């Protein structure tokens, strides 16, 4: 229905959200954005993108929230080519001081949210036989993370979920990938934050959005089921 | 005195055989819901048996704590602890529901969490212990037909590795064995697990095409539970005919 | 040094080599190229790139060939910002019918060649505290590959070598990554080169020690 | 042709070699041993195990050395049920100071030796439709090792080779596994006897349905 490709940025209030939208607009995408600010909307429109804001669902807490975002792309543009989300709030503390309630808390943010996003977006894309999905996550799930054992465990489920979804839809030509970043390990999202990461360097939000475009901008279609640790 | 082993569930699958292997090696036992026949057989092998009834599902922190407390109350020590858990749910991801995801998370992650949350503090206090979490091998790689189950099984294995890393300095070992024996139908007793029609469905999914007996499986588990070797920790070992 | 970034494409005779050069020329790089054709050189110069052809060293069979390519970048431009190679030829057959000669053969192309490339390029980049290296390989090393057991094994050594090198030079800001593709053993070469630019075009830093499979 | 199960311990001169043979003799195995000392032979014979010494081939440097050890089991007993080897010597130094000759050197000990062993033993076991092979290695392959980057890279090839061999022959009933130990890194650890007891889980016939596994045993450096 729409000649221009359509990208869904699930949340544009925080972290790399605004910069993803900027990169998408630079590459000729129209946009469905979770709770964008008025100045962000005007800025993207000055870059030539048509913007459809979706308000009130950027936390992706329910199956309905993700479906509302996917439905907004279909109603406005009739297509959904790219979709990206980030989620999850770190909880720290030794395993022997932890509680089952904390485990459920991180499971909700780290697993239920990517699950809901992909459950809504993947069927839209498989029917069109094209699509790129990026799940932005932590790298804590790749290996034991001292001080965040519960968080590391559920992040591992999220990455394996992405790999399972990708394997199931690989024949469709839909791509599903995950990128892990230290941006997701700090509740804010700089001196104190950098001191927690090994090399003491995060890079810029703009650089992060540029890297993410390798999995979202339509320039190549054969990477799927990958987890990449960024920076 | 005799070393003490907790077998969280002896109602199904490899539960009884784990108890047998421990009893053969001179362990006293805390067992979840053992049948009278199993108790008498284990007592003839020389083990003193402490049954814990009603907590074998590990559905609550209180259930796991009850099993750990029974070891301390009866024997004053807890040397080895093993549990198995989780029920496979099948179906393609695009047809799945959030409730199914939550369902498999409870059996595959919450149950091992509760078990280790109770058992690990007991063992670090004594500066010695072997814990084995028996799980599926589905978490190792994408599993066609069980994507949600595979995802949460991966959380369970990473949880084990995180716990193992945290307590590695304490002398406590925490390992995971993933097996197709965990992908069987639910609530299967010994005769059902050994039924040839049931076995053929699982054996067809492993590259070795054969699972072996549960007795052989329990013998392999003793390498992580019988006290014969120490320090190996944070390992995920597949006993699944080569699937992982 | 030159004020323009410099990319080394180790072999432009086959596969994605020419398209990698095209992407670099579009993105503001000057180029050091292994054995380019006259037509490729002329095309790239029409795109505004300065080209330094290196003749005879694209096999990376010796440390000296890899060093010659790195040395050519420094002599012409005084800098080397990006470096990419591909190597390895699939060897098939059941393990029980294989020979030690085949194992040694696959090790040369899959491991010795990336070793030689990184041994030459990494010291040049660590001195400048900046650089992006991409090793293009197979995806066979990630898991057992039926019919190619020896090839799969040495490919795993190549990926672990990339990870070890990346860890070693991470403090300098140099990035070292691997992309594994069935091209080494679909879509267009142009699409594949576009993906490779995420690890080579300077648009983001720090990402290092990653193995990404490009199906 | 011989009733007792038969185990090949490729090298009994160093490390866990002797303790592996002791465990096998305790489990009722007859033994083919690489360069056993006279005291070791007598001790194992006192355990009841029949012992066939193989001299001069324990380095597994050539395909013929590995084949000779497998041939010795078949000639003496007509069967080969279990086979275990260890190999490889750490090389240390920064990657930027390393040489291609060092890479080739570690490849020989870490990859060529297990290759030769498996290439000789696997066909013996597959014809039988039964067998257990254990490759004892380092855990350096699993993750980058800053001290020994070349060594870590080739150890990863050794573990992937084991996984590929296991996958190829999984249907035959032959199992092939790898155990990594810091005992392999010399120029907590636990005792050698404890290590050999753990190794029996993949070699004593008590379980036969695990293949393609890499297990890091113990910890320490």
């Amino acid at each position: 229905m729409s000649n221009r490709p359509v990208a869904l940025v699930s949340d544009t209030r925080y972290m790399v959200g605004p910069d993803l939208a900027r990169r998408f607009a630079e590459k000729g995408f129209d946009l469905v954005l979770g709770d964008p600010s008025p100045n962000l909307v005007s800025e993207l429109e000055s870059m030539g993108a048509r913007i459809v804001p979706v308000t009130g669902h950027s936390d992706l807490s329910s199956p309905e929230s993700a479906q509302a975002q996917a439905d907004a792309a279909l109603s406005a543009f009739g297509r959904l080519d790219s979709a990206v989300m980030f989620s999850g709030q770190i909880v720290t503390g030794r395993f022997v001081n932890s509680t089952i309630d904390q485990l459920r808390q991180v499971f909700v943010g780290c697993v239920e949210a990517p699950y809901n996003f992909m459950r809504a977006v993947v069927p839209v894309m498989t029917e069109r036989e094209a699509g790129q999905i990026l799940i932005i996550t932590s790298a804590s799930g790749a290996r034991p993370t001292p001080g965040a054992p519960l968080y590391s465990s559920v992040r591992a489920a999220a990455t394996m979920l992405v790999k399972n979804v990708a394997d199931e839809v690989a024949r469709t030509g839909v791509q599903v990938n995950a990128v892990g970043t230290s941006f997701m390990d700090f509740p804010a999202f700089r001196a104190k934050i950098e001191s927690q990461v090994p090399m003491r360097r995060l890079g810029t939000m703009e650089e992060f959005s540029a890297f993410c475009m390798a999995f979202l901008d339509g320039s190549s279609r054969f990477t799927t089921g990958q987890f990449v640790a960024y920076a």
